[PDB]
């Protein structure tokens, strides 16, 4: 007799499926993890999301709701007494202009860091090269975006926020940017390089992101699943 | 900034349209500005310097960008029209609702432009294939409608954040059906019914076009 029976379908390195993770941790909300073959998809998660087929699938009394961002503000929406990953505009204040701040910078999120990301380990040469030059200014324009903020969320608050949480699983990434894209995070956008430190830190975090070591490994072995 | 609200948009715009149909909705009314996309304003370049795309509201000086982001903002700036997505604390079900229609508006942004853009962009075998997978698109979107009146609540007989998210794409149906060889009659009768109801809403009369003024401007496109 807590709040909810909660089951998440994803795979290990998923930084879709880190975000649903961390985020739960944030709100102390207890889920049992299954961790899905991709490759030899479940018959539950077929049935679950049958749209798109792929993880994170939150269960929430075996109703599923897919799509990490969707899962991020459902966490938010169905359990109002747990720490907050949006303002509530159910206060008014400049909330209503913060959520669409928030929910702008997550689906940019969405929109870069994944695919982008995966050109420097799918390209070689120049091209990687060029790929690299896009992942630096998208750096720097998460960068520009934290401004002086010690998080993303606006703020004071003093723990993780919907963008917080949305870009923190890439963090575990950057080391292999940093390889494969030829340029130091540190170098290019050094307050979101302290940024990804201090989110490091976090119990949530710490509990639920990968090294940066076994990360690279992974894009090791996606670096040879593709071309042979 | 003489009124309120002002929206940077383009005529033809689905994403724009979104955003007219739902300040309507809402009795909001609002300034439209027309962008030359080919020559975007010093006001759009500033406001949404990210992407630089419209629509862009401007409430009070202050930017909103990204369409299903405006929509959510409409609700959460003002409260006291009538809602796009149910309030999550004031059925019981409201969190899951919510949660199904995000999914649903998300799955227009990630297929109906993009897998539409090819019927008139490619021309043969490919073009046949672009039309393919737009009827079963379509079809999903009619098994997740149902037998119901709108996607959203149902019971209020209005348009929810679904609803509105997917209704500007009901001017290009006809101009998928030529495109990509198929009807949605066939396809998807009870999303046709839909649109069929969707366009006797004062907002809908309003803000989009005839599915022929569409399709020629489809024609224009490939002339170009
Ligand atoms: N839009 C998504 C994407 C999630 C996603 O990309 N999941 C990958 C794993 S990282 C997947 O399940 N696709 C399955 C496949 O490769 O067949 C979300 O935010 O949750
Ligand atoms: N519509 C896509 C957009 C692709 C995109 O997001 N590009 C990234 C690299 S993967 C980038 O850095 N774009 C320019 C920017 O964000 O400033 C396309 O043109 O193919
Ligand atoms: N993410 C979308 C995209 C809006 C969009 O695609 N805008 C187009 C016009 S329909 C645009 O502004 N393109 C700018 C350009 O062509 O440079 C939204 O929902 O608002
Ligand atoms: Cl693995
Ligand atoms: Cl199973
Ligand atoms: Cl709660
Ligand atoms: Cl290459
Ligand atoms: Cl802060
Ligand atoms: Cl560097
Ligand atoms: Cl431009
Ligand atoms: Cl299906
Ligand atoms: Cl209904
Ligand atoms: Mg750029
Ligand atoms: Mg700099």
């Amino acid at each position: 007799a807590e709040e909810k029976e909660l089951v998440l379908l994803d795979f290990w390195v998923s930084p879709f499926g880190q975000r649903c993770r961390i985020a739960m941790a944030e709100k102390g909300l207890e889920f049992e993890y299954r961790e899905e073959d991709l490759g030899n998809k479940s018959d539950l998660l077929l049935r679950s999301n049958p749209v798109h087929r792929k993880i994170p699938v939150l269960l929430h009394a075996g109703r599923p709701v897919s799509e990490s961002l969707v899962i991020l503000q459902y966490l938010d929406d169905a359990f109002p007494g747990t720490p907050h990953l949006l303002p509530p505009a159910n206060s008014g204040a400049d909330a209503a202009y913060a959520r669409a701040t928030a929910r702008f910078w997550a689906d940019y999120v969405d929109r870069k860091l994944y695919d982008c990301g995966s050109r420097l380990w799918r390209l070689k040469g120049e091209p990687q090269a060029a790929a690299g030059r896009e992942m630096a200014e998208i750096l720097r324009t998460l960068e520009a975006e934290l401004g002086d903020r010690e998080f993303f969320g606006g703020g004071g608050g003093g723990r993780l926020g919907f963008v917080d949480v949305a870009l923190v699983p890439f963090t575990a990434w950057f080391y292999s940017y940093e390889r494969c894209g030829g340029f130091s995070v540190e170098e290019v956008a050094p307050r979101l390089a302290a940024w990804a430190r201090r989110c490091g830190r976090i119990d949530s975090v710490v509990k639920h992101l990968p090294s940066p070591e076994k990360v690279y490994d992974f894009v090791g072995v996606l670096k040879k699943k593709y071309g042979v």
